């Protein structure tokens, strides 16, 4: 439209939709915040993906009431806030837009090993998690992730992880994989929102969104 107000959200120029329906779901989630995942390799700051976090705004707000009135800065500096967010028993979705093309096995292998190690550090790695991580890794082995492809990670509840990939950025229609393991599902969300997050900018953006939502 050239005549009515339009809203656009961008992460370094990359558009994110302000709302999304998870693959295979029927309900609509709103963008809480989004950021870039950068990697410093041999002193070069490479942008590799953009990450958007979605949930039902009023619903997630109702599960974060103690944080009401906190500014974005106060939330971003508080590990307890992000732990509440990761644990909140509400539907969540993370949309990843691939910036640097990569093989699925490389993306999935790196993430799987990080989850393995992070779970081990917390003493939350047992045979159940090992098995779930094999399922996770094997899903990504079947995919290619060229520039512009999208990954949808969907948590219909905190113990269930659904995954879908689109190589053209399109939104899939049912989940391609379902991994039933509470610890792996939570650990993946924590890769984005927890300590030693891969994207401080995503965390900061989500803190801004939630701070505003709560007020
Ligand atoms: O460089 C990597 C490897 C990978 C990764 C590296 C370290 C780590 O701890 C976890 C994952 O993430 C990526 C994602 C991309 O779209 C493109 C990339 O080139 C990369
Ligand atoms: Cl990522």
């Amino acid at each position: 439209s050239h005549g009515m107000a339009v809203t656009k959200v961008t992460v370094d120029g990359i558009e994110f939709p302000p709302t999304i329906t998870p693959p295979g779901s029927s309900k609509s989630l709103t963008l809480l915040g989004a950021g870039v995942r950068g990697m410093e390799i041999e002193t070069i700051q490479i942008k590799v993906t953009a990450i958007g976090v979605y949930a039902e705004p009023e619903v997630i707000a109702s599960h974060l009431q103690k944080w009401k009135g906190k500014s974005a800065s106060e939330l971003v500096e508080d590990d307890g806030f992000f732990k509440d967010l990761v644990q909140a028993p509400v539907e969540k979705l993370v949309k990843i837009t691939i910036i640097k093309g990569i093989k699925g096995s490389q993306y999935g292998g790196a993430l799987e090993e990080s989850i393995r190690d992070r779970l081990a550090a917390l003493d939350k790695y047992s045979e159940a998690e090992e098995e779930a991580l094999e399922e996770f890794r094997e899903f990504f082995q079947t995919k290619s992730l060229p520039k512009g492809s999208v990954i949808f990670f969907h948590w219909p509840s905190p113990s269930t992880l659904q995954i879908s990939v689109s190589t053209d950025g399109s939104l899939p229609e049912e989940a391609e994989a379902t991994v039933e393991n509470a610890n792996v599902a939570a650990a993946l969300l924590d890769v984005f929102l927890g300590e030693n997050s891969v994207s401080p900018s995503t965390k900061a953006s989500v803190a801004e969104g939630i701070s505003a939502l709560l007020m």
